[PDB]
């Protein structure tokens, strides 16, 4: 007997109610620009896989960011373009400005409106309590928007959050793993970086939704308020679930397994063992106590649930008491 089917609790049918062309990215017709409008200035430090550059638009002298889409399926390129076009102008969403190909190389590139190469990872272990709440709220605006637009990001992590801390501006970047949510669709579980992978990915439950992003956000929040990077520090994808099980406990894990009739990979049998659900107080110490409050712990607890259906939505998260002072100060200013 197969796994039990699942639906998103929110924004379940938004793509069904759209015209086919909104989400049918394989049939999207891209008018490919010319690279000659742009001059690359310097390579942005994004590690070994990346080809991201600061560039100049020659015509207007405006600074842009260029991402060279190194060889991968045509299908993945049209998916990222269509998602960026659909989300263009959304709150805290990076703005796609142009789509170009090398005249000779024929390699496709995305041009984005300029942001400083200063990610949340470089800032997010040195912020005040108020600033963690502020930036988390800004990330939730981007996630509620993309979820409301029928899209899951699937790669929420500090490296994909660009922050201009002087202007208190944030952008959610790298939509290369993002997908359209369709009720009943079984998705690839080989998404997200190890430390941010939701339990659904680790146990191979394919009928996941927007709630995957809310697990990743919880992992980010835990690492920031406890100053523990990453929070769930697995050796590999198998040990990753063990690190979660040692915190969330094994009772709720096996109840989740039972509820969705998930066939657990046999490897897990020897390694998961039996663990109590730990009180969050265990992670609190003298160097992180100024970031931890009852409000923060209540909010974190409601994000980090095995059962994806149980997790706060982005909109429910934005209504949590943890953000009351952020919401007040936003209206006031
Ligand atoms: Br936009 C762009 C994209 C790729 C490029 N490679 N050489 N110069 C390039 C420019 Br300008
Ligand atoms: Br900055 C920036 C802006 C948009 C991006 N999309 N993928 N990677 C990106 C980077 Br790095
Ligand atoms: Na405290």
């Amino acid at each position: 007997s197969g796994p039990v089917p699942s639906r998103a609790r929110v924004y379940t049918d938004v793509n069904t109610h759209r015209p086919r062309e909104y989400w049918d990215y394989e049939s999207h017709v891209v008018e490919w620009g010319n690279q000659d409008d742009y001059q690359l200035v310097r390579k942005l430090g994004r590690g070994k896989y990346s080809e991201v550059f600061e560039a100049i638009n020659i015509t207007n002298n405006e600074k842009v960011v260029v991402k060279i889409l190194k060889p991968v399926k045509k299908k993945k390129i049209k998916r990222e373009i269509k998602i960026l076009e659909n989300l263009r102008g959304g709150p805290n969403i990076i703005t796609l400005a142009d789509i170009v190909k090398d005249p000779v190389s024929r390699t496709p590139a995305l041009v984005f409106e300029h942001v400083n190469n200063t990610d949340f990872k470089q800032l997010y272990q040195t912020l005040t309590d108020y600033d963690i709440r502020f930036y988390m709220y800004e990330i939730l605006k981007a996630l509620d928007y993309c979820h409301s637009m029928g899209i899951m990001h699937r790669d929420v992590k500090p490296h994909n959050v660009m922050i201009d801390h002087e202007h208190r501006k944030l952008r959610l970047i790298d939509w290369g793993l993002a997908e359209f949510y369709h009720p009943g669709q079984e998705y690839n579980v080989r998404v997200a970086s190890r430390y941010f992978k939701g339990p659904e990915l680790l146990v191979d439950y394919q009928m996941y939704d927007y709630s995957l992003d809310m697990w990743s956000l919880g992992c980010m929040l835990a690492s920031m308020i406890f100053r523990k990077e990453p929070f769930f520090h697995g050796h590999d994808n198998y040990d990753q679930l063990v690190r979660i099980a040692k915190v969330l406990g094994t009772e709720d894990l096996y109840d989740y397994i039972d509820k969705y009739n998930i066939e657990l990979d046999p490897r897990f049998n020897d390694i998961l063992g039996r663990h109590s659900r730990k009180r969050w107080e265990r992670f609190v110490h003298s160097e992180n106590q100024h970031l931890v409050s009852p409000e923060a712990l209540d909010f974190l607890d409601k994000l980090l649930r095995y059962d994806h259906q149980s997790r706060l939505t982005a909109r429910e998260a934005m209504e949590h008491p943890y953000f009351y002072t952020v919401v007040k100060d936003q209206a006031r200013m």
